[PDB]
């Protein structure tokens, strides 16, 4: 049951002006393609907080890569859902060398040294990230949704044949040059709690498949998550505003926002 949005006051959505006139706000399965100019937070924080929604962030930081923790965590503190309640899952070889970061209130963080039902309880979204990155702009409840995949920045502008999906047919994370949405990267997706054990589940069992038949996908979890995603469409797709790579990539004028990037 969602209770009443209170009144609100915000300029009127006008029926006759495009949000954007440089980028596709829409896939052809009608899922919102998330960039700046298309939402309004307010109106969303509303929809979102008045469902206590709790949104859990995963990542994992094994070996030299606990180094990343304390930037990613410190700017998740500035960017990541600011004003709900956020779980943290930081899964680690190195418990004792998780730096021991400051949070707000209604955030918590919890180590996990290396199940799966915990999440459904503690948790209403998981978003799963690589921990060697930053935070830098807005991250929030616009990118929630039963699933969701993040286009990938260097293949954005890129046509399906020159995709870097997995090719042999023998994987079963083949795609062929005739089929395809987009790239979606690997490093950045989520969706509910549900959703998102569905997927890890589907591409675990397809890398078992692949495993026993003698091959490895071209570009790991990330071929087996492309596959996955078109053949279960999300639910929204976000624009490269979520993972961008200014270094290697610079700040082309379609993208408004840098929201979260690689660090270099
Ligand atoms: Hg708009
Ligand atoms: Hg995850
Ligand atoms: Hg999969
Ligand atoms: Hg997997
Ligand atoms: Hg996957």
């Amino acid at each position: 049951f969602m209770v009443s949005l209170p009144r609100m006051v915000y300029p009127q959505p006008k029926v006759l002006t495009p949000c954007r006139k440089d980028v596709l706000v829409v896939t052809p399965w009608l899922a919102p393609i998330v960039w700046e100019g298309t939402f309004n937070i307010d109106i969303l924080n509303e929809q979102f907080r008045l469902q206590n929604t709790t949104i859990g962030l995963t990542v994992f930081a094994i070996k030299k890569y606990v180094a990343f923790l304390k930037l990613f965590l410190e700017t998740a503190e500035k960017h990541f859902m600011v004003g709900h309640r956020v779980h943290y899952y930081v899964f680690t070889d190195q418990p004792a060398a998780v730096p021991r970061v400051t949070l707000g209130t209604g955030r918590q963080l919890s180590v996990l040294e290396v199940c799966e039902r915990r999440f459904l309880s503690e948790v209403d979204y998981l978003v799963c990230v690589d921990v060697d990155t930053e935070f830098r702009d807005h991250v929030g409840v616009e990118i929630l949704t039963p699933l969701f995949g993040t286009l990938h920045p260097s293949f954005y502008g890129s046509s399906r044949e020159a995709f870097t999906y997995e090719r042999r047919p023998q994987s079963q994370a083949y795609i062929p040059k005739d089929e395809g949405d987009f790239y979606y990267m690997g490093a950045f997706f989520g969706g509910s709690v549900q959703e998102v054990q569905r997927l890890t589940r589907a591409c675990h069992q397809a890398m078992m498949v692949d495993q026993a038949n003698g091959i490895e996908a071209v570009w790991h979890d990330e071929s087996h998550l492309n596959k996955y995603l078109l053949r279960h469409k999300p639910t929204k797709v976000l624009s490269p505003e979520y993972l961008w790579d200014q270094q290697l990539l610079g700040w082309p004028a379609v993208l408004r926002k840098l929201r979260f990037t690689a660090v270099p």
